[PDB]
């Protein structure tokens, strides 16, 4: 009862092949940003399988072979980018992002490899142009973000004592009262010996940075800076290095394109491949011989029969 649903080129899609795929397609339905939900699950899955068949078929013709060894090679080439060293930790990393068991996720790699190699060979994805970059910037200002310029005072405690904590809390709180009283002071006190040696030189000032890049250096400092307006003095807080701090936003500006250039290019190019390739599959379905045998699909997707005499 494992009947043939369809044939895509040399590939044959069995009713079994469908049932096997039934799990993967469901966990992939989240990532598959094209399928028209008006169509039945039965249609959508067959359609899924046909697209996979096309890739397999075309890769054969172009001598793109993906063997057991090449799969392992790719996993390790993916680690040698992500940073990851243990094979066991990578298995969990992927299960998070996919929401799929590793033994199932690994069966995507052939498709992914073949797809990447086909795009490298057949398909054309022209790098995005300056007018396209500027238009993304100009029409995605919410997604650009903001850059900040601020001044910080960071005083470390000598001893691990609670008494020292109470002193420094009061010390820094006094500096804060003084700063609101006379803002001009902040510059002087930042150059003053109480502040960290690194900040004394650069007048306590931190030049143009994203709250995100800052969040990388210090999650605390950023979460504290992010909500404050221009000239906002932060409340007295502690560093991730247990230092007693105070910061003041000296400037805010929308992050200049120049910095986000690469990032915008990457967004644009990936959306270019994801469409060029989606069209190429549509296009390929017209070139590669496909035959549907399954009556359900035939009926639903409006496929004619020869000499199906018109009613008149």
């Amino acid at each position: 009862l494992n009947r043939v649903i369809a044939t895509v080129g040399t590939v044959s899609i069995s009713e079994l092949d469908l049932d096997d795929a039934t799990e993967k397609y469901n966990r992939l339905q989240k990532h598959l940003k094209h399928e028209d939900y008006r169509k039945s699950f039965r249609t959508r899955i067959i359609d899924f399988l046909i697209d996979r068949a096309i890739v397999d078929v075309v890769a054969e013709e172009e001598s793109i072979q993906v063997n057991e060894q090449r799969v392992d090679s790719e996993i390790e080439k993916r680690m040698e980018v992500m940073g990851i060293t243990n094979r066991k930790q990578f298995e969990k990393t992927m299960e998070t992002s996919s929401g799929m068991p590793f033994e199932l996720w690994v069966t995507e790699l052939p498709y992914q490899i073949k797809k990447g190699q086909l795009l490298q060979l057949k398909i054309a994805v022209p790098p995005p142009n300056e007018q396209e970059i500027r238009s993304w910037y100009n029409q995605n200002k919410d997604k650009v973000g903001f850059e900040i310029r601020y001044r910080i005072i960071s005083i470390a405690p000598e001893n691990d004592s609670i008494q020292e904590e109470n002193r420094l809390y009061k010390e820094v709180s006094e500096i804060r009262k003084s700063i609101l009283a006379d803002p001009s002071s902040f510059a002087l006190i930042a150059g003053s010996p109480r502040n960290d040696p690194a900040l004394r030189a650069r007048r306590g000032m931190v030049e143009w940075i994203s709250s995100f890049d800052l969040y990388k250096y210090s999650k605390i400092t950023a979460t504290i800076a992010a909500p404050l307006p221009n000239g906002g003095v932060s409340e007295v807080f502690r560093d991730e290095r247990k230092r007693y701090c105070i910061l003041k936003i000296e400037g805010k500006r929308p992050t200049p394109m120049e910095n986000l250039r690469g990032g915008i290019q990457n967004i644009l190019y990936r959306d270019k491949e994801e469409d060029t390739f989606h069209r190429w599959l549509k296009e390929s379905r017209a070139e590669i011989p496909i035959q549907i045998f399954d009556e359900a699909y035939r009926k639903e997707n409006k496929i004619p029969l020869k000499e199906e005499t018109f009613h008149l």
